[PDB]
């Protein structure tokens, strides 16, 4: 019915930043080459969307946000040869155009294609796929999931097994993700090693059960939240420390508790001054460190460059250094597979149309994770 | 034959801080259990032994620094099993222990025997076999090579060929292994990679020598002294660039030149203001950098996390990152092989008694290397 047509329906728009998002009219044009349409079905609400929000990730507005979601295909346009229409998709905020010199590297994923690193908020062609009474709207990160339908480029989604649960799936593309690949992809956790894991939010608890899987012998979350580690010691973690709860800082304990230092850390968090301390604590021959988190309007940390002289490895990356279009999909087979479980990270179900008290959720703590269904 | 007794030879005495080197008569005690005694023949002048002189590099004085060199073992310890009598031998600043949960790691070689995380200028049993005139002398990284005789303990040496020449070899006890480790062990460069090292003295021009090895394709020297340049290019440097030269910051002018950053970047200057533009000039997505080098007083230096979060990789080592008294053997083995040449490296050599002019040319970037021959 509604291929190749304009497609009316409801969206979440951001007119301004420091705004409620507002539920809109809007007009969602059909693919061009190489675009392909979702009905939406579910979406995450993420930091990174309450970022935009807040005006320190820069994007221009007004935009359609939403990155992490899941949903089925409406239509492609001509060319489109990796979904077909009624598949079920992940939309991919990190594309893999599988051209660039990153996406033909063994070890990058943050493809040259992204549109993070200097948002235009745009399609790849340079236009938008969106109208609300006439006026352009932006896309965000080429994927715009708070809206009943997106189109987004070819190389920006990946075809998924069409048994998934999309409410709980939407998870991969973003939170789940970044997180277990920061351990499986990144840093490469190794059995028996000692893990400590600086943040204990969804992408905290994704990081733990990550260094589960690699058979991590000790998993020592890290939080100033108290509230958070039950969940963290469900999912994996052998132990929980509150750096507010010692009289020396939490690097001296975490260096006395593994004997002289751990494996892997895992800076999980959107601050500057936690982040020293997790390099710090991971042993100085030969731990690695991995940023996972940042604060979005990043200053300058300040640090002394003989923690690495010594033998440490400090790294971060996007989506879990996954090559996105290759891996959602084995992620989503395991996850069938129940190699691992994202109930724990769902902390609250809201239909779309309650999208502002999602973002309220997520800015008191309150929530781990927000799961919209349209 | 002088096994078993006090020896009356010379050494260069450090009495105090910012002092010439003093030639003095000194007693060296027969080696005790473990240890081995060595008729030094070659030393290397290297930094790091400028720095005990600036009192930077915090080490107990008086002192016999000297901590790059080849001798003949005059005499053994009892229970040293891993030396005779008569052989080539090469100190070893960092020791191998064997015991170690760092020696016990596959990638660490940062034994915690070592005596440069926190200097106490004794042998392993926390005496010293120096005296001057009755009055004792410290060691220095447990080496002291600046005497005609020292003494060590055996997890500090090495082994070598008996053919060796010592007058080059003695440049595997650090420059040589510092800078080729950090290209072919820590960065591990690859075949058709593009590099960057920043500093083109012996241990940025071994790191070229290493990355040649490793078969890079594009080999970028960087230093303020041009004159440095014609010897980087002799040894595999496929350009020069002066950053005096350029008003554009070299992280720009770099990542241009390599059309969007480069593979590997090497820091091997004793300078802070440096180090991130070797970070920010490696591919963002999967660019390692490197840093051998580090100022002796070193502060903390200022830095975007940012840059890590995009994939890049940030790490050092200290000799390489080998494993000391497995890796020198072979070392030694592979210039014996004509592996790689070492005469590139040597610029000045003089009898050891004129210590002090051959720390006048380090002083004044004249030499590259003066070795110091008994
Ligand atoms: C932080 C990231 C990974 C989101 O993680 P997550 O959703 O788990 O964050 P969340 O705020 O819910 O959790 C953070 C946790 O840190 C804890 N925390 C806060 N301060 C401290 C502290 N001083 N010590 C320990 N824990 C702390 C909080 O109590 C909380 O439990 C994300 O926002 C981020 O910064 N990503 C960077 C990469 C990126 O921008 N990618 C683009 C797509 S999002
Ligand atoms: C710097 C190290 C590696 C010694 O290297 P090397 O002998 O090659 O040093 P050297 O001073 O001769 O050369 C440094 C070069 O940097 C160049 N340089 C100086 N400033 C700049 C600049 N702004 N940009 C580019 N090049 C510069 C100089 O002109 C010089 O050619 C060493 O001192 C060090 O810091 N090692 C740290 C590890 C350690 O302490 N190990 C213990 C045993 S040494
Ligand atoms: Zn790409
Ligand atoms: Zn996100
Ligand atoms: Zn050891
Ligand atoms: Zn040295």
């Amino acid at each position: 019915s509604t291929a190749g047509k304009v497609i009316k329906c409801k969206a979440a728009v951001l007119w301004e930043e420091k705004k409620p998002f507002s539920i809109e009219e809007v007009e969602v044009a059909p693919p061009k080459a190489h675009e392909v349409r979702i009905k939406m079905v579910a979406t995450g609400i993420c930091r990174s969307d309450d970022h935009v929000v807040s005006g320190t990730l820069v994007t221009p507005l007004p935009v359609i946000a939403g990155h992490e979601a899941a949903g089925i295909v409406e239509s492609i346009g001509e060319g489109v040869t990796t979904v077909r229409p009624g598949d079920k998709v992940i939309p991919l905020f990190t594309p893999q155009c599988g051209k660039c010199r990153v996406c033909k590297h063994p070890e990058g994923n943050f493809c040259l294609k992204n549109d993070l690193s200097m948002p235009r908020g745009t399609m790849q062609d340079g236009t938008s796929r969106f109208t609300c009474r006439g006026k352009p709207i932006h896309h965000f990160l080429g994927t715009s999931t708070f809206s009943q339908y997106t189109v987004v480029d070819e190389i920006s989604v990946a075809k998924i097994d069409a048994a998934s649960p999309l409410e709980k799936v939407c998870l991969i593309g973003c939170g789940f993700s970044t997180g277990y690949g920061s351990a499986v992809k990144v840093a490469k956790v190794t059995q028996g090693s000692t893990c400590a894991v600086f943040g204990l939010g969804g992408v905290g608890l994704s990081v733990i059960m990550g260094c589960k899987a690699a058979g991590a012998a000790r998993i020592i979350g890290v939080d100033i939240n108290k509230d958070k580690f039950a969940k963290a010691k469900e999912v994996g973690a052998t132990e929980c420390v509150n750096p507010q709860d010692y009289k020396k800082p939490i690097q001296e304990v975490l260096t006395e508790m593994s004997n002289g230092g751990v494996d892997f850390s895992f800076h999980v968090i959107g601050r500057l001054d936690t982040m020293v301390t997790a390099l710090s604590c991971c042993q100085e021959a030969y731990g690695v460190s991995v940023i996972v988190g940042v604060p979005p309007d990043s200053q300058n940390l300040s640090m002394n460059p003989m923690l690495l002289l010594s033998g440490r490895t400090w790294k971060g990356a996007i989506f879990g250094g996954f090559k996105s279009k290759d891996s959602v999909p084995k992620l989503v087979a395991d996850f069938m597979a129940k190699k691992f479980a994202l109930d724990p990270l769902i902390t609250h179900v809201l239909p779309f149309e309650k999208i502002n008290e999602g973002f309220d959720l997520l800015r008191s703590g309150e929530s781990i994770r927000t799961i919209l269904t349209f």
